[PDB]
């Protein structure tokens, strides 16, 4: 219910939809940008426990790896959908600071840099460290953390 | 953008936010009224074939059976709401002239009558019939239907 | 720009050219069979809100009323032509699941059967029922229906 | 609003209130015991993001270091105390499954046994080791985990 | 006397009898459907160790070789019969989950697509692969894997 | 219910009680040997689907990873123990022919010997190959496979 | 190995298997008779502190509340059973001379006689009074105890 | 054999010889205190059916009623000695949490307390309540009941 900001801690980038669009079609790309805008917000539905589907909060469209496997492997772009099953499972790890994939993944950006450019794809992989570290943040002020849970 | 009115076809009223606000507040009731102006116009975004969400276009908040349930009963009310979701699909049907909700029931002005006065409430209703049919028109000509899923 | 099957709902059979040419003559008739391939995709052109032309994808002719006469009676055959006007205008209903002239009859496989077997001629017919109804879907997904305004 | 039972993950004993009462005295004693009742049942109001307080159900008192201060040494033990303050605010880390005060240290038994006896003190300490984990599992089945952000 | 849907795992989509009939005749061929009801429950009669025969709940009727030989060639149509006999053994392989005959091939999708459409046949088949894999699920859950050998 | 042999299918050795007691006390070590006696039967208790208890059928006590971990490391010797809890879950893989545990890992014996000497141990470890297949057979036939879901 | 006799301590009969055989089926009542052989002989298999199996010496079969339930009703007959579980656990207390099943209930003639015939069915019940009463004794000396938690 | 502790059950304190050593001079008093360490270990030493001595696991001296006399009377205070003979027999009923000597007074603390000082001496006395209630058990887990008479 409560939408947030999903920011790339290490960059202050944030998660994007590829092209900014308010209804942006399927299986559109997750990019890091620099800007903020309502058609950037994210909110995040519980289904069980700690996991859930994280939902443009535009759009209604919930995250997926891209082909929508169970366990997807290293690289598998993150994308857009309206579909829901069980393989766009995530946990919004707020102690950790990551987003990790019912299989064990999380979402770095791809090259894994500290500092990414605008348009930097995101993709599902296995390794942990600062580049892959992801906090979640009120529309209303880029460094206030949000309960994305509530 | 692609803007339209939704024109209750029997009165020639339109379907407004109740208090014709360019930000109507959450869970504000749609009404029918005879005005016409840029704070009733809607969009559609299709999201699923004929599914998707009909939105207020001054404000962006869409049209939302009142508590959001899947399968709202008859005379359930309806509102505008920021957030998306399935409880908010509908289908625009331009060939029988209605508003069909995901769950099967029509939108209806409260009561039903041909010539429904200004402010009256729209609700969910399961009946077909010449009352709660809906016709799509322009901006800026009341009788020129326009295609809503382009 | 989206690419469909036009499926005969009672049958599971498609709309093809006679032949199955990817570039069936002018005046070539359109058929039901069982069989898919690239030479009975369809795509729809909007012309004016729900009216439009129904193109053959592999050969760019659409379909017309054999003659091209305005008002085509009963069992008027159905033909792929390349002409673009105004008597080769079609609506998609995929809510009553029809194909409309502009003139108010709709596509029929001749005979009216549920089950009309292949290479059975398609004729414009006044009348509504189950055996005059088409579903309009993916080519890669048979029962996935497709938004075909777009 | 959510309720849930504190369970000591290494022993598989849970929380509780020294005595079991359901009304303890403020300032008493938080115990780790093997025993299910409603007695030992806990919510968690959150205040601020992660942080919150830790109300045991029957009474409405929550969880405190003992004097109330807000930087708290190691070895201070804890206490229920009806006082509502920013001394008494925790954080439910449900991913590496332990409870943090606002000033960073942890819930431990007393000693950092693997297996502590019943009526076992709890105390804050600054260590994190596999004896100071706790997970939140529903009343009605102790090895379910329940979000208690909800 | 444990009941549950046969479901396709790549797909999703369900063993049904072709047409759905709550007694199909015999030699009725098992087709894949996206539907749920009672006509598509299924049960396993354990005649021996991992044997037994697939029953259709609604009729009575079990899984058949058409034809019912002992060592059915590939593309061998899979149907419903009355019968019971040896030549109509399967084991139901939860842990590499697939359906095997008694003479050891599998029970495949006509074809082999990872997405077969609704009324695809169903086939025996040598070849192991994700297109041939099946899961055995709760016909109240279908993402919960029940115990068919009780 | 039903009683079975566990046997290594390499060597035909069983899997004893390190003893051949009737009611061998906890902790009591898991190994090969070649005779057959009640003290050697099996029980599989079913819990969760594929999951249960692996039960020793004079005393009733089941079998445990040595220490009772979630995840045990390769070489965890496998032994009796009366406690029953969600870390002594292993599956029966009568299609593969192995015995595995709930976190991924399977019954070998100490060495991986085809051919391993009375008195053997076994221990989890995570490799597949010959050595560390099983088969469950009647104990009034040690060459005539059992179904032990049952 | 402590070999004992279940002597009623009122009327001085002893716990027999109905038919005195020594290998009495499953399900068999068990029944106090006056006579003294080695078919009626008992020993006691300790499983967790205080609880364990009484086992019927000659088969090796033990004590079951009819049916196998966890909190069996007043009346349930006592039988012989293979099994071992957790419902057929059972404590000697040779301080207050009773025995008491894991659910709380005792072991006692049918219909409470201090003087029961010959053939007299046990039964679970939860009162506590003299004609419940039993002491263990020597087979050769049926007026010395002997400790049967050995 | 099995090594326990003597639980004052109502207190929590356990029995010690009088000043901890682990070779206490004879006649030294026992008396309860809340420590725990080696030096109040206990072992029960069977010599027939429920009698045996209760036998101080550092120093091999036995539990006495101080004089040794064969029936001593209320208030003679417990003492270790070596002297191993049937004055000093007593009974462990872990039935009804009690020690009782063969003459059948039982162990007290003097006077009676549910909660008595450390350094409390014990006494004989022939009466039965809470205060005098005993439960024996695990030196690794002063919680968990152990069988003395193994
Ligand atoms: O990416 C998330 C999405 O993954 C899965 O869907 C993939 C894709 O399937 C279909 O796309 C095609 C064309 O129709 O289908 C075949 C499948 O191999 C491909 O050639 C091609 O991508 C759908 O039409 C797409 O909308 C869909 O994105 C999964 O099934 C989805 O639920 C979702 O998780
Ligand atoms: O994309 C996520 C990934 O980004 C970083 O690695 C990028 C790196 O991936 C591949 O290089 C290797 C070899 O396959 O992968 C590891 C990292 O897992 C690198 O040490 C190694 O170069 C590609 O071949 C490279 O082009 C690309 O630069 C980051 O290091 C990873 O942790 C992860 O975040
Ligand atoms: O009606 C569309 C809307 O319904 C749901 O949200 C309802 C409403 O919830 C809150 O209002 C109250 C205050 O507690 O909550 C309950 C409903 O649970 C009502 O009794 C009362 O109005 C919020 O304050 C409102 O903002 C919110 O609109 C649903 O959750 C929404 O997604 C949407 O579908
Ligand atoms: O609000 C939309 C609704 O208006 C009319 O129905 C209002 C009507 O509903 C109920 O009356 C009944 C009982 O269901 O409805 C039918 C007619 O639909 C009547 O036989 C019967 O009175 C309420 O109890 C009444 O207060 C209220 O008058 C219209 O008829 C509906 O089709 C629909 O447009
Ligand atoms: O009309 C739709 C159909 O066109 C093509 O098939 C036409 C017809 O051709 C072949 O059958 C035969 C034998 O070659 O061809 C002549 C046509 O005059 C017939 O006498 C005879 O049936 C095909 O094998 C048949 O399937 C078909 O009936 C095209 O091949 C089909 O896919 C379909 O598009
Ligand atoms: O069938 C759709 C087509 O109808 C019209 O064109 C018909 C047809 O006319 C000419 O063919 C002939 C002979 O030359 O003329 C009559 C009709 O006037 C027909 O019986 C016969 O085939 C043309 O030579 C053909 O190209 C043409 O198809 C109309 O004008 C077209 O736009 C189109 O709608
Ligand atoms: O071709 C599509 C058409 O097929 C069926 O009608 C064929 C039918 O038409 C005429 O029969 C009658 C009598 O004039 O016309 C009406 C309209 O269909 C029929 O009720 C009646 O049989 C021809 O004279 C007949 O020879 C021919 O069989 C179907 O019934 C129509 O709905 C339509 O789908
Ligand atoms: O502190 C948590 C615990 O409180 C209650 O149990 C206390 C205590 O009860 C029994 O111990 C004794 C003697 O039997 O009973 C009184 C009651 O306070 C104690 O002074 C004394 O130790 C039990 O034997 C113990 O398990 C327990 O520690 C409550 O009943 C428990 O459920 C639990 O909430
Ligand atoms: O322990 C949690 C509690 O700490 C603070 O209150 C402590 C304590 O203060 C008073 O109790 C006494 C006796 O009057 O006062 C001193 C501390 O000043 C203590 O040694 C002694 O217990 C109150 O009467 C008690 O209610 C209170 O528990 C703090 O003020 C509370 O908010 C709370 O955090
Ligand atoms: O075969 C399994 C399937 O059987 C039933 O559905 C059959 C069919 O129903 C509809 O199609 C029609 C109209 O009733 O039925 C025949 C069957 O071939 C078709 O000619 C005609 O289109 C649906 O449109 C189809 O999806 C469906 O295959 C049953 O109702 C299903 O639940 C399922 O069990
Ligand atoms: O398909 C499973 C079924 O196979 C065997 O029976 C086959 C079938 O035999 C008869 O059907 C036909 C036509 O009458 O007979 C020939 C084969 O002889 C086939 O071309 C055709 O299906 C019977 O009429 C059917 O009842 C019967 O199903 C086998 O005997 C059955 O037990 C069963 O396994
Ligand atoms: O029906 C299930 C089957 O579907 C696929 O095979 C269909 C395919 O089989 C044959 O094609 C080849 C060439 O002989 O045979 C093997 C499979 O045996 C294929 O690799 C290869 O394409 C037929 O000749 C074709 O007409 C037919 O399309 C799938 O490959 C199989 O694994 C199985 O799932
Ligand atoms: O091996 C199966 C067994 O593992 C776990 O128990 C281990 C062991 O615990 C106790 O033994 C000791 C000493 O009493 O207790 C600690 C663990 O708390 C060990 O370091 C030490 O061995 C029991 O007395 C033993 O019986 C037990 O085997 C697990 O807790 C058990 O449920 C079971 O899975
Ligand atoms: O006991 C289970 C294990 O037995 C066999 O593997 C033994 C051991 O082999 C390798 O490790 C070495 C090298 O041979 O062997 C000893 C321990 O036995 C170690 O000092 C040394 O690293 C493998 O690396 C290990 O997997 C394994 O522990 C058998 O081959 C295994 O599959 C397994 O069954
Ligand atoms: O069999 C063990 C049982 O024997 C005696 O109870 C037998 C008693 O049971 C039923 O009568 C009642 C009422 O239905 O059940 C309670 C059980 O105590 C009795 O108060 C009451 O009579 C039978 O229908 C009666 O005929 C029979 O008298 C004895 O009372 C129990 O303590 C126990 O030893
Ligand atoms: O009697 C049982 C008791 O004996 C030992 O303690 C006796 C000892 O107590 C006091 O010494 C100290 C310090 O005050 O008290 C604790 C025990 O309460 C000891 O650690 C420490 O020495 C008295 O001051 C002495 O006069 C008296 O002899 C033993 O240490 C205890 O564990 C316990 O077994
Ligand atoms: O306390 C248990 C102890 O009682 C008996 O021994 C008592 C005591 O006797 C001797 O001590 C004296 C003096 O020599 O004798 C009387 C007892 O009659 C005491 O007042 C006095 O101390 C021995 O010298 C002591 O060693 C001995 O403890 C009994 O004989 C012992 O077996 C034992 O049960
Ligand atoms: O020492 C164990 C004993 O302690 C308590 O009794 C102490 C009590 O004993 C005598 O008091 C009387 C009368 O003289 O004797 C009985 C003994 O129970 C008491 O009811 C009564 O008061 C002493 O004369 C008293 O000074 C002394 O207080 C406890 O009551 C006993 O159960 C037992 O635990
Ligand atoms: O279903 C009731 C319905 O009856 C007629 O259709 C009227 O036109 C509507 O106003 C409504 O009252
Ligand atoms: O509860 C019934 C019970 O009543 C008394 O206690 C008798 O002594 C028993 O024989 C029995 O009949
Ligand atoms: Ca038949």
């Amino acid at each position: 219910m409560t939408t947030f900001l999903i920011k790339h801690k290490a960059s202050g980038k944030f998660l994007h939809p590829k092209g900014g669009s308010s209804n942006p079609a399927n299986d559109t790309n997750l990019v890091l940008h620099s800007d903020i805008h309502e058609r950037m917000y994210f909110q995040f539905d519980v289904v069980d426990e700690r996991w859930g589907y994280i939902k443009h909060a535009a759009s209604g469209k919930i995250v997926h790896p891209l082909g929508g496997k169970a366990d997807p492997p290293n690289e598998t772009k993150l994308v857009l959908h309206q579909d829901r099953h069980d393989r766009a499972l995530f946990a919004m790890d707020f102690f950790n600071d990551n987003i990790i994939h019912k299989a064990g993944k999380y979402i770095h950006p791809k090259g894994g840099s500290t500092n990414p450019p605008n348009e930097t794809l995101t993709v599902m992989h296995g390794d942990k460290h600062k580049a892959m570290e992801f906090i979640f943040v009120s529309p209303k002020d880029k460094d206030k953390r949000v309960l994305v849970y509530v």
